[PDB]
């Protein structure tokens, strides 16, 4: 096997995942079969006591595990299902080899951070990379191992350890790193001073760097460059720099344009690694220029309403789902963020100022998208939101929440039966919209179209198959009595689980985009694989949807 | 003529009620076994003539590579079972590039070890870079189809598609050849041909030269037409696809070779003792 | 020490009664299957580590040959049967020349595809000569058996016959190694030898350097006392006869890997999965 480590800087937040997921998506590129571990040095165990209002959105997987967020970066460039254990933490490894204290496993030897958890690290690890996360069942031939933190803190220092010992129980040979560094301008000139101090930092825990890649304001001076390889053991030609570019995608084309690939491929040895990866490596190629094609070669403008969206780390899946979807449609994408809650009739006399600003982004939006919040704070904006493209032909995608505010809306306006509500309102009972089913569902599971709904917009896009498969995180559904209330009245439910008891899609007859989803589909978006009821929120608001069911946007012919 | 047919039909009809042959047909995709319906029916054709029961092992080419032994490794012994087992080889004149790499491996196979062997078509430019990767050394050459090595391409383009009934003559001194002896002494053949892609002519006398003596060449004898690996009981290919003029009275003879080498009696089918009327 | 050695009889007997394992053996004269004996035992005490039932081909070295396909030809057909069918080769340290030049093809056989392999004395002889004979070209090489080639000669005298137990000591930087990791990092190793030849150090650098790596050496580091082809799931040869080592409770661990290699397990033989005892 081979190994990259990602790691380093002088500051949290310089840019590590970009440059891990994209050096991975570059692995890719030569045919080989890829895989992703984020280190956490932080001691939570998992993202499912952390709330949404720090650290951000609880990323979920196919085995439901609620991860840290940064793993969906991997699942979208790389293209791979991960699992519980590739999210290792602080708090995961303690835990593992204090319960292997208690079992008694280390013989009535005393345990210690050295050698005994950093063997743990190490095996931990080793045991990950050979999951098969990939399009077929044989193991990685590269694993991408991001460090968070920063090298030199009293939190990240049992992964320097463990990851010095690796470079040992893994060959030379086998193993490189990739450290970034900060490169500041102050009084207009790049200073290198910060990389040195944090490349002693880092050869002093004894790992030394193959690359140096900077977060630099500026494109990097031939003399910085210079200035940076005299003080690392990197030649000049292996000091990379992720400068500005026109998005986050062209990332993985500027690191094989700095030659970044044709160094790895020597200090890996990557010749001692079937036709099938090496055509599915020019594929990957082709598909990539393609997406960039799509980005060179109109607005399309989307308003998301939710609770605290000035918290936008907290919708992050749901705009890398429009982002690769907007690219399909060969569209540029302009989210407007609206709280929900300054939509309210109530707002007016509290904060008017923001209240009109939260209305003309509404009304200005080519469609509008409901993204799954969390709790009931912004439900009567998003309500309103929900009747606005009810009503007038706006496109619409509701998600989770979303489709429970769908179904609310259609209820309080097409029904009359203006007191109901979802049953978060408790002691209401009567007028409860829906139902409790705690199984919380979690995790990848099937949904099966209605046999009848050839009309379907959304079953278009899934192209004509038979079931989909997709993550949820629900704990209420929409009341089953109520169902055939709203069949009959149009909001039909094309998509229902495995015993056709449970509400999992709905569209509005008759309407030219008006979705929801009872999961989250921005958990399964991919870069060349766009999450199909994002695609068509996108392609409605751009008026192409009809174009791209009949296929005239597919990549290649 | 209507009395000699049905002699004939007695002829191949008591040639089936009066011992098997094994054979080997290695190429892409041999699952869809229509692909190959031609080339069965030649085989079964001379088998005829031979007396013979015909057995065809199918081997997809792809299951003999080196890599499918970690990939698949119980399709893989199937398939080179099939290869050790057989009495010949065929190389059948596939579609496109995929089954090459244990196509290779399979003309090695009977290069080495004296296994009778037809090429045809694509088999003629295997049986190329098969004796051009082993006897020449010469380990990075390769089809034409993987242009931009340029310097190592086994072939060369020859668009003019070459297609329908063309000529193919003998060259002058190659009195020693058992395909030209089972033509019956014929100054030249005609034969169909449906390629893109000839062996490059720069190379052919070091071919010539190291025993892969090409018997048959075109009207311009630029050409390569058919080769014969020199002193081997029987190693043949032919840029032609022979099996589109194989008859059941008549059977096409770069087939019947194959066979009546295969049933170790290819003197004695060339001698006569096999022909359906005194 | 006595109820110890109850548990561990109970362990190696549930570890029979607790899926096969194919293993070609490829040598001189295997009819005689007693002049193997050490080497079959060798075998079933590693077998029963793995839990997996032991088969053993025996396979004639010479029914391999390119001129058995004419002088014997189903012999040949059943032999390379066996080799393709296996999921590991073995080349036990055969005795006299004869057999050597089907054990080359056996030995290119496990090179080519990743074939699990053990070379014993004469087997790392012809691990050598066979990566010689293929991958740095030199067809002409051959065992210093072959005196009056002088140039070619793949190996020298040293008559000291060496003889008995000899330590062996691992080259100070192959911690990749897969045989070095089932040795239990331990230093060095202690074993038995018969031998009158070695590999002529004059070409052991252009054997290391392409990546016939010698991972142990004797103490004066001029002897080829174990190799390893490097990046491959597991190709072992030693000049040694580990099967005169091999205990019931404790197997040999050249053999161990043979068989954990075959079954596919190699990793979690290393890792301590089939350990006896808690
Ligand atoms: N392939 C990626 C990588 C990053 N991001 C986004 O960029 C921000 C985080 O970037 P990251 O690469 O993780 O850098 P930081 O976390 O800021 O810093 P670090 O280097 O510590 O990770 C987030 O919006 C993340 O979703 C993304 O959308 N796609
Ligand atoms: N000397 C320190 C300081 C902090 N930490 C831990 O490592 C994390 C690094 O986060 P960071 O971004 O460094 O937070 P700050 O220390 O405030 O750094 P910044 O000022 O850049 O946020 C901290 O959250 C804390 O968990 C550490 O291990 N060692």
């Amino acid at each position: 096997m081979k190994y990259v480590v990602v790691s380093g800087g002088v500051i949290s937040g310089i840019g590590k995942g970009v440059l891990a997921s994209s050096t991975g998506m570059l692995m890719k590129t030569l045919g080989l079969k890829v895989t992703s571990i984020k280190i956490d040095p932080y001691m939570n165990i998992d993202a499912g006591t952390m709330s949404p209002l720090e650290h951000g959105e609880c990323f979920v997987l196919d085995d439901g595990g609620e991860t840290d967020l940064d793993l969906g970066n991997y699942e979208r460039y790389l293209g791979v299902t991960l699992t519980k254990d590739h999210n290792i933490t602080t708090g995961k490894i303690y835990s593992h080899v204090i319960a292997k204290e208690r079992k008694g496993d280390y013989l009535g030897k005393t345990v210690q951070i050295v050698p005994h958890l950093t063997n743990a690290i190490q095996d931990w690890i080793e045991r990950v990379a050979k999951i098969p996360v990939d399009d077929t069942g044989m193991e990685p031939d590269v694993c991408i191992i991001e460090l968070g933190g920063t090298v030199g803190d009293i939190e990240s220092a049992p992964f320097v350890e463990a990851l010095r010992q690796f470079q040992f129980k893994v060959g030379k040979e086998n193993f490189a790193l990739i450290h970034v560094s900060l490169v500041p301008v102050i009084h207009g000139e790049q200073k290198t001073k910060p990389t040195q101090a944090a490349i002693k930092g880092l050869r002093s825990l004894g790992l030394v760097p193959d690359m140096i890649a900077c977060r630099c304001s500026e494109t990097l001076d031939k003399p910085t460059i210079d200035k940076i390889a005299m003080f690392c053991h990197v030649g000049p030609e292996q000091v990379v720099n992720v400068h500005d570019v026109n998005s986050t995608y062209h990332v993985p084309l500027l690191l094989l344009e700095q030659k970044m690939i044709d160094y790895l491929h020597a200090r890996l040895k990557l010749d001692e690694i079937t036709e099938e990866e090496k055509q599915r490596g020019l594929e990957l190629l082709s598909k990539w220029k393609a997406t960039t094609g799509n980005f060179d070669e109109e607005t399309v403008k989307i308003a998301l309403v939710g609770k605290y969206t000035n918290l936008k780390d907290s919708y992050l899946s749901v705009i890398k789902a429009l982002e690769h979807s907007s690219m399909k449609c060969r569209r540029k994408l302009d989210i407007k963020w609206v709280e929900a809650t300054d939509l309210e009739p109530e707002a007016q006399e509290s904060n008017k100022t923001k209240f009109h600003e939260a209305w003309n982004m509404v009304s200005t939006a080519d469609g509008i998208l409901i993204p799954g919040g969390f709790g009931v704070r912004g439900t009567e904006g998003m309500v309103l939101a929900a009747r606005w493209a009810r009503e007038n032909h706006i496109p619409f995608l509701g998600v989770c929440l979303g489709l429970q505010i769908a179904t609310i809306e259609f209820t309080r306006s097409v029904l009359g039966r203006k007191d109901s509500h979802s049953a978060e309102f408790y002691p209401d009972i009567d007028e409860k919209n829906h139902v409790v089913v705690f199984m919380m569902r979690l995790g990848l599971r099937p949904t099966f179209f209605q046999n009848e709904t050839e009309w379907s917009q959304i079953k278009k896009l899934y192209g004509d198959v038979s079931e989909v498969h997709e993550r949820h995180r629900h704990r209420y559904e929409i009341n089953p009595k109520m169902v055939d209330e709203l069949e009959n009245n149009g909001l039909i439910f094309v998509g229902k689980d495995d015993t056709g008891k449970r509400c999992e899609i709905l569209e509005l007859k008759n309407h030219p985009y008006y979705i929801a989803t009872q999961y989250h589909p921005e958990y399964t978006s991919k870069v060349l694989d766009p999450s199909k009821p994002f695609l068509g929120l996108v392609a409605a608001s751009a008026g192409i949807l009809q174009d791209v069911i009949e296929g005239k946007y597919d990549l290649e012919a």
